[PDB]
C-alpha cells in the first residue's frame, strides 16, 4: 500500500486503553498499545523481537510489558528490561520498535513514521473534545473500505485551502423547507440561519460544525455541535472511524448522550456504512475497466482534500 | 477471468424482479435488475456513474431508480434524468452503461458483451415455458463451482435428475447447438420413471434427450410412452437447466420443469420447484464444489482429465465452448 | 510452497481411519485414506483420474474406493478395478496416483514425495507407543501455522544439546533444582527429595519425542517414572499443519481417571494457549518479511535454531534437484 507515515494518526481512544494491551493495526502496522500505571500510552510494534510472538497478548509485569510467549520485558520505550533467560543479557537486539504517542483532546495519536520527525506542533486542534463548555460522547467503529471513501463521505454535504488545512463552509438561510434539525428546533421559535462547516486536517482528520442561532447572530454564538471524524487507515482496504460530538445544548441530557454513543446516529447509519463498503467491493471492476469517477457541483470540497492526500502520498512515496 | 460475453444469458427469473432492484453479479459484471411502471424490465451496471454506489440499494423516484447515495436518477436506458446538484445539468459522463435484457419465454436474458452483437433473434427457443399446453415451475440455486461442471454433469450419458429416476444413442453437432439422444425401447433397468409412471401400463418406450445452446442455455426431454407411439404425443418434460457464471469459481443455476401432465397437480409442483430433486442433489453440489477446490492442484501439476465412453456428448459441448473462449481472447 | 517432500510424515492415527475414508491434505496433496478389508492402509491422490472428484468422499465397495461421482473403482495401488461404463474398460489413463503407506508405532506414516526413495527403514522409532510396558493415549490437531513455528515451539547434566545425523537431542536434568523439581501429575509417587527431567528428541523434518521424568534421590534415568511424548507435525499448506500429539506414560497404566486429564492434553503439547502464539506468530510473516526483521536469538534456542537450519539446509537441496 501507498500510506503517508510522517503524520500523526488516531489509533484508539484514551477509554479503550487500560493495562491489559489493546491490539491494534495502524497503516498496516501492528502496534500493541496499553497505557502504563503511571498513566502514560505506550504503542511497541506489536511483535517481539526474539521470535515475534504478539505482546499485545501480554501483561504488564512491573509496569513493564511482557511477552507472553518466554517472559522478555519492555518499557515505553522499546528498550528490553528485563530478560529472564541466561545471562539475563539484553542487547539492543532485544529492543521493540517504539512508536511516538501524543494524548491530547480525548484522543490518543500516534506517530508511524520516522519517529525522530515527530512533531507535536502537527497535532490538528480538537479542543473541543476537552472543552467543559461542550459535551463529548462517541465512540469507534471498524469499516471495511480504504480510508479515502470516508474522508469523501464526510467532505460530502465556499471552499477556503490552506496549508495542511481546508475548509468546506455552507451558509443556509432558511434551507429547502426549514434548516433546523429536530435537536436544534426546539432550542427557539424566531426565525434562525444555519451552518454546516466542516474543516479537514492533514491526512485524514476532520471536524464538522453544525448550527443553528437566532436572525443574523454570531456563529459562535449559535445552539452547535462539532463532529470529530477522523479516519486511520487499517490496512489497503480497511480502516478505522473515531467519530465524536461536541454539542453545547442540553449539556446533562442522560438521554441524548444515549443516541449519541450510537454508530448509526452520529456516523453514518446502516445504509451509509453499506455504501462505503459496498463501494469498497466494486474497486477491482471500476479499475479492471477505465472507469473513472463523474464529477458533480457538491465535490469541490471532497475533490481538493482528495488532492492533497494524493500530493502527500506520492510526495512520501518519492522518498523511498 | 474466462468467460464468452458476446452471448445469451439468464440473468433472473421473471418472478424475482419487481419494483425493488436486484443485485446479481453475471460474469463479474454487478448488475441492477428491476422492473419499471410498466412492468419493463431494466439492466444497469450496478455502479453509480458518481461515486460507484450500488444503485440495487435504491428505490424507484417518479418511475425511475434513484442511487441511494446522493440522489441522480437512472431511466432503464441508463441515461440520467435527473440532478438534484447545482446547475442540475446532466452532461453524458452522468449515464450508467445499460445492458440488452429480454424477456421471453418467462426468463430474463441479459447480453453481457459487446452490445453492437446483441442480436434478440439469437435467443435460444424455450417457448415451452410459455406455451400454455404445458405446466411450467421452477426455482434458482446457487452453486460454489465454476460453470462448465454443472454442463459437463447435465451433459452426462443419460444423467437425469433425481424426479426422473429410472434405435439407441446419438451425438447431433450443429453450429452452437448440440443434442444428445437416447431412444430407450423397453428397457432393462427401468422404462417407466418414478414420477411419469402413472400414464398407462402396458409396456412403454422411453427417451432421455437433451438439447445445448451456445454457452451453457439447456433444455432436456424425459418422455415415456407405450409401443411406438409418436415422440412428441407422449407423456414428457421439458426441463429448463440453465446456467450463467457468477465469478470464475462460482454459478447461478435456472431450473425448471416444463411438463404435460398432471397439469392441476400441485404435489407435482412442489417437487419440481425442489432445487435438489429438479436441479442438483446435495451429494451433487458436494462433488461439484469439491472438483473446483482441486482446480488449483490439477493445474499446478500436468493433470487432465481421462473421458470414458459416457462422456461423448459434454466434451463436444466442451470443445465448442473453448472456441467461443478463443474468439474472443484473440480479438483483444 | 517449499516442502520437503522425500521424507516420511504421519498422515494419520490408526483410530481416524476405518472404511469410511478421510480426505487429509499433506505437504498441498489432497490424500484419500482409508483400511481395506483385511486392515491394510492405503492412501491415494484425492483427485479421480475421470473428472476429479473427491475420491475421500467415496465408500468401499469390495474393498475398493468407489468414486462418488460416477462409481470408477480403485484398489490399493491406485488401480482402477472397475469401470461401469460402455464396454467397462480400464485402461492406464484410469489410475490413479498411490502413495506409500506404512502403519507403525500406532502411526501412519506416508512418503508424500519420490516413490522411488521411499525406505521403511527410516521412518522413525516410536515403538512406546506399542510397548505393552506403556499406557498410551493423544489425539489430533490442526494450527494454521507453518510447521516449523510449532517445531520452534516444541524444541525449546544440565541442558546438553546432541547432534546427530537427521537427529537431534535437547536434554535436560533439574538436579533437586531450586524453583520445583515435583510436577502436578508426578509428585503422586515417591516424597522424598526428587530429580526432574525434560529431553526431547527431534527427529528428521518434523517428528519429536520428549521425555518428562520425576524420580526420587538420585535413581536411574530409565527406572524414573516418565512419559514419552508424542509430538510430529505435518505441512498442510504454507500456513496450516497438523499436529499428531500423545502421551506413552510407564505409570497408572490401568487409571481411567489418569487417562482424562492426559486426554486434556494441552499440558505436554500446548495446543490451547499455544496454537494462540503459533497462529499469531504466523499472521505477523507478512510485516516481518515484507521489512527485513530476522529473530534475536538468545541461550534457550540452541536447540530449535540447530532443528530450524536442518529443515532449511533440506529444503534447497529439493529445490536444488529441480
Ligand atoms: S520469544 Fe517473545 S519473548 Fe522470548
Ligand atoms: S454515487 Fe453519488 S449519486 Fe449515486
Ligand atoms: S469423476 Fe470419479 S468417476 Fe467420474
Amino acid at each position: 500500500a501507498t500510506f503517508v507515515r510522517n503524520a500523526w494518526y488516531v489509533a484508539a481512544l484514551p477509554e479503550e486503553l487500560s493495562e491489559k494491551p489493546l491490539g491494534r493495526t495502524i497503516l498496516d502496522t501492528p502496534l500493541a498499545l496499553y497505557r502504563q500505571p503511571d498513566g502514560v500510552v505506550a504503542a511497541l510494534l506489536d511483535i517481539c523481537p526474539h521470535r515475534f510472538a504478539p505482546l499485545s497478548d501480554g501483561i504488564l509485569v512491573n509496569g513493564h510489558l511482557q511477552c507472553p510467549y518466554h517472559g522478555l520485558e519492555f518499557d515505553g520505550g522499546g528498550q528490553c528490561v528485563h530478560n529472564p533467560h541466561g545471562n539475563g543479557a539484553r542487547p539492543a537486539s532485544l529492543n521493540v520498535r517504539s512508536f511516538p504517542v501524543v494524548e491530547r483532546d480525548a484522543l490518543i495519536w500516534i506517530w508511524p513514521g520516522d519517529p525522530a520527525l515527530a512533531d507535536p506542533g502537527a497535532i490538528p486542534d480538537f479542543g473541543c473534545r476537552v472543552d467543559p463548555a461542550y459535551r463529548t460522547v462517541g465512540g469507534y467503529g471498524h469499516v471495511d473500505c480504504n480510508y479515502k471513501l470516508l474522508v469523501d463521505n464526510l467532505m460530502d454535504l465556499e471552499v477556503i485551502v490552506g496549508d495542511g488545512e481546508i475548509q468546506a463552509l455552507m451558509k443556509i438561510p432558511g434551507g429547502t423547507p426549514s434548516v433546523l434539525m429536530a435537536k436544534f428546533l426546539r432550542g427557539a421559535n424566531t426565525p434562525v440561519d444555519a451552518w454546516n462547516d466542516i474543516r479537514w486536517n492533514k491526512v485524514s482528520a476532520m471536524l464538522n460544525f453544525i448550527a443553528v442561532a437566532p436572525e443574523g447572530t454570531p456563529k459562535e454564538q449559535s445552539i452547535h455541535s462539532r463532529g470529530t471524524h477522523i479516519l486511520t487507515p487499517e490496512t489497503e482496504a480497511s480502516c478505522h472511524y473515531f467519530f465524536g460530538s461536541s454539542r453545547n445544548f442540553g449539556i446533562d441530557d442522560p438521554e441524548m448522550d444515549g443516541v449519541l454513543r450510537s454508530w448509526q446516529a452520529q456516523a453514518l447509519v446502516k445504509e451509509d456504512k453499506v455504501v462505503v463498503e459496498a463501494i469498497e467491493r466494486r474497486r477491482a471492476y471500476v479499475e479492471a475497466n477505465g472507469i473513472r469517477p463523474a464529477m458533480l457541483s457538491c465535490d469541490e470540497a471532497a475533490v481538493r482534500v482528495s488532492r492533497e492526500i494524493e500530493k502527500l502520498e506520492q510526495l512520501e512515496a518519492a522518498r523511498l
